[PDB]
């Protein structure tokens, strides 16, 4: 449902899409058959006005353990304090060099492997899931059988008893008791499946992205420092996740001007609002400070931001670097991207050859 807030042209909006953001930044949808009345938040602050309101809940409308973005407050603000110390910028300092490694090893793999690649599953991919097994503190030997695979319970449980390094081994060594198997099961379950999806989507179509910029993907070569600013850039123009969840008022609330009435459900398009200024759209990683919601906004602000903002730096600094010949071994025009949907945007393959 509500599929015209997926409708692109490429990595671009489609005209149906840009004609419905005309509309203004909240736009009011009543159902036709009269079951229930919705709401578009297409705006930047609309969006943040959205996410950041105590007055919205996230129920089901016409479930996992561990799974934050199925919790309110307050259960959902005891579990994500408990694995939050897994994200500060020290454990992520910790992180980068082995993370480095792990780029490192992939793209040394791609290098002798020869051209031509087929980069989402032989690279991106790959790269996603070894990062992600690292940051949870996989032991070597699952990762294998955990990678392909993506007996979870049945993880979780062995990891409890003797806690080891990673995201995992320190919620468990910190709230043993406080968390359950399949609550630690949970956690790992949306860093290996959804987080993976989102972070080599963006390491595929962002590599795409820079190719066809050429002009930038050789400044990123120059100037590596621009890293941090080039992740920001990227995942504003991709939105990979386009659509969230829907936020539904507890009670009567204004926004952007109107009243949501208590029950009413509010979609909020972070491909809208990161792309349909038409003011400041363009791809530019030279922008010092980018204006976006790709990591949404408030208490369920992605969790994994810090990982992913680094992990994704690490990745496209370094590819640009090894490989300055790279290209698409097609036409860009000939890509294919998924069909709209409210699962996260990704090209279904990416030919390159260097
Ligand atoms: C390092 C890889 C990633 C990890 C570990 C990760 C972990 C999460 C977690 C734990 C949440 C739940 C937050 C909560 O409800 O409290 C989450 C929701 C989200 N993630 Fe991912 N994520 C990852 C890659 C991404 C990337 C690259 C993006 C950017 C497109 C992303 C955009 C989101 C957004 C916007 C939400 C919030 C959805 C909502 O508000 O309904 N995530 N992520």
């Amino acid at each position: 449902e509500h599929r015209v807030l997926h409708l692109r042209d490429r990595l671009d909006l489609a005209a149906e899409l840009k004609l419905l953001c005309e509309r203004g930044p909240l736009v009011r949808i009543p159902l036709e058959d009269g079951s229930a009345v919705h709401w578009f938040a297409l705006g930047y602050d609309v969006v943040r006005e959205v996410l950041g309101s105590e007055k919205f809940d996230k129920r089901v409308i016409g479930a996992l353990p561990g799974n934050l973005l199925q919790l309110d407050p307050p259960e959902h603000t005891r579990l994500r304090r408990m694995v939050a110390p897994a994200y500060s910028v020290r454990r992520m300092q910790a992180l980068e060099p082995r993370v480095q490694a792990i780029v490192d090893d992939h793209l040394d793999t791609m290098a002798s492997t020869g051209p031509p690649v087929e980069f989402l599953r032989e690279v991106a991919g790959p790269m996603a899931a070894r990062v992600a097994c690292e940051f949870l503190g996989i032991p070597l030997d699952d990762r294998g059988e955990l990678i392909r695979l993506t007996y979870m319970r049945e993880l979780a449980a062995r990891l409890r008893r003797d806690p080891g390094d990673g995201m995992l081994g320190m919620v468990a060594r910190d709230h043993g008791a406080d968390i359950s198997d399949e609550e630690l099961a949970g956690l790992c379950a949306v860093v290996m499946n959804s987080s993976v999806e989102q972070t080599e989507s963006c390491l595929a179509a962002g590599t795409l992205l820079l190719l066809e910029h050429p002009e930038q993907f050789a400044l990123l070569r120059e100037r590596p420092e621009l890293g941090e600013q080039a992740v920001e850039e990227i995942v504003r123009y991709l939105s990979v996740f386009e659509g969230l969840d829907p936020r539904t008022a507890t009670e009567d609330v204004e926004i952007g001007g109107q009243v949501i009435k208590k029950g009413e459900a509010v979609f909020c398009s972070l491909l809208a609002a990161n792309r349909a200024d038409p003011a400041l759209d363009g791809f530019d990683i030279t922008r010092k400070e980018s204006r976006h919601v790709a990591f949404g906004h408030g208490i369920h602000h992605c969790l994994g931001a810090p990982l992913a903002r680094m992990e994704l730096r690490i990745a496209f600094t370094t590819l640009v670097s090894r490989f300055p010949s790279l290209r698409t071994a097609v036409p860009a025009e000939e890509i294919r991207f998924r069909p709209p949907s409210s699962n996260v945007f990704t090209l279904l393959e990416l030919p390159l050859t260097w």
